[PDB]
């Protein structure tokens, strides 16, 4: 009977937190952040080469964006748009020329190449082996010691 | 009994989520948000339009910003001071000139005019119809095409 | 019976609200903050005098940067190192000349000197009664008038 009473005063204070952290989670996104399912990506707002930007988001506690969807890759693209800066993806072809994987070592399940990409040909940076992705979402493969805008998936 | 050592188990971890729910709200709202009640005000530190600052915060989960009391207002005021940027608010006399609604279509239960405000002269922005706050608190209406800090209301 | 089902239920939002609650602090904390223990550490990204630093900490809820060990004190030296702006720390010697205090009045239990320092010696600045904290970690006593990043604790 009593313990009664402790359960639903435990429901208030659990329902009261629900309330209370689904605000909360809206407030920390705007406007560097998005959710997808479990995923939240975030934008830093500055810009690093990738293995800076890798360092970044790991020893934060996430890692880089690998955008496994449409609407993963929406979210990524509204952060860059905002930030009006492209941004470093997680996936890499430096085990394998052409063939880009996610850290893990898997194959993209998904893929959105600008027309003409990847073309490995950064110029005066030489080859391409990481990729950044543009406002309008599209991918480009980009010389992994450029600068660019630091997305973290938590 | 077991069940007790159940519950007795979840006072423990409800009141540690409360003591680092507290302590995370406080950190999220530095520096750039501030709590009023059930609301919370936040800045995303850009300017936009009216017409483009309602979206922002629409699809962010929130509205702009409806200040219905004195507090309400200091703690807008302190955001656009921090900023030295003046904010829109969220409503307007689009619907009926000089009667100034919320996005309802209510009208003010608050209002706090500066001095020969509203009053509907924007220059060759023409008529004025959305609302600025200023670092001092004051109302100011102000065209709705001007870019102004964006601050959302959740 | 009924009792047992109800807290069943109470065990799988609690977890449901832990895991969520591990993700919105790291995703809160990236980039502008840093966990040790108990304590979190936040930059406001400007600059002010410590006077009014200690007002900023205040208001928002909590306090100026007290790091009473090395891995609080690198914690710091890692949002300074980010930001590139040396930090006012939440120590002084003002009741005491060349012995800081925390504003508790309690001495340091920890300390991290640049060589040569404390000096007292801010050149046209006067006195130095506060301290700034460096990209590297390391202590210089500086003017407490001067402007210098905001980190708060919470
Ligand atoms: C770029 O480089 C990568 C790395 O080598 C290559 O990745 C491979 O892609 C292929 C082609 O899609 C892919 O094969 C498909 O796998 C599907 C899933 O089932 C497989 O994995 C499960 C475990 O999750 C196993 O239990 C299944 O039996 C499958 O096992 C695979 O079997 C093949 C031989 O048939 C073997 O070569 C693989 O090593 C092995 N994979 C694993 C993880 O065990 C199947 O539904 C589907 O029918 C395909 O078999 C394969 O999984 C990828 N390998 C790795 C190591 O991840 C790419 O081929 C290469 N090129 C491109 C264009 O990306
Ligand atoms: C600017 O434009 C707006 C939009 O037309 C006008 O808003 C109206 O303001 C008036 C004046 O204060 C306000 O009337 C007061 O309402 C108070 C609350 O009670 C009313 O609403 C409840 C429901 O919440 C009803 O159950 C009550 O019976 C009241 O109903 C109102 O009755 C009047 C007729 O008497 C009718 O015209 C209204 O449409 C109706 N309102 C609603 C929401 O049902 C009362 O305590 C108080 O005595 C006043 O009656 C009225 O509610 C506002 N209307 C709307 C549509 O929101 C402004 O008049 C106009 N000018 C200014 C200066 O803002
Ligand atoms: C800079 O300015 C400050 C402020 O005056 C001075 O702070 C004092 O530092 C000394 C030296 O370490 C420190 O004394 C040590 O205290 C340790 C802890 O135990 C003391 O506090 C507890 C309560 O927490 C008491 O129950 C103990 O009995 C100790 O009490 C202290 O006793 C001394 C007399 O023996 C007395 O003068 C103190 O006022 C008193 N402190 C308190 C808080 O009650 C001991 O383990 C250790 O053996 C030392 O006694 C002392 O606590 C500090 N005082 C204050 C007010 O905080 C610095 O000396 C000065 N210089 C520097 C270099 O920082
Ligand atoms: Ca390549
Ligand atoms: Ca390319
Ligand atoms: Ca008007
Ligand atoms: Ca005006
Ligand atoms: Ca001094
Ligand atoms: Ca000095």
């Amino acid at each position: 009977t009593a313990l009664r009473q402790q359960v639903e005063t435990l429901q208030g204070q659990v329902q009261r937190l629900q309330k209370a952290f689904s605000q909360y989670k809206k407030v920390e996104l705007f406007p560097n952040g998005r959710g997808v399912g479990e995923k939240i990506f975030k934008t830093g707002g500055f810009e690093k080469t990738f293995q800076d930007a890798q360092q970044v988001c790991t020893q934060a506690g996430g890692q880089m964006a690998s955008p496994r969807s449409e609407t993963e890759n929406e979210a990524l693209s509204q952060l860059v748009t905002a930030q009006n800066k492209a941004a470093f993806l997680s996936m890499t072809d430096i085990k394998t020329e052409g063939n880009f994987t996610y850290p893990t070592g898997e194959p993209l399940v998904y893929a959105n190449w600008a027309p003409g990409e990847p073309n490995n040909n950064g110029g005066s940076s030489g080859a391409e082996n990481c990729v950044e992705i543009f406002p309008n979402g599209k991918w480009n493969d980009k010389a992994c010691g450029e600068l660019r805008l630091v997305i973290c998936e938590f």
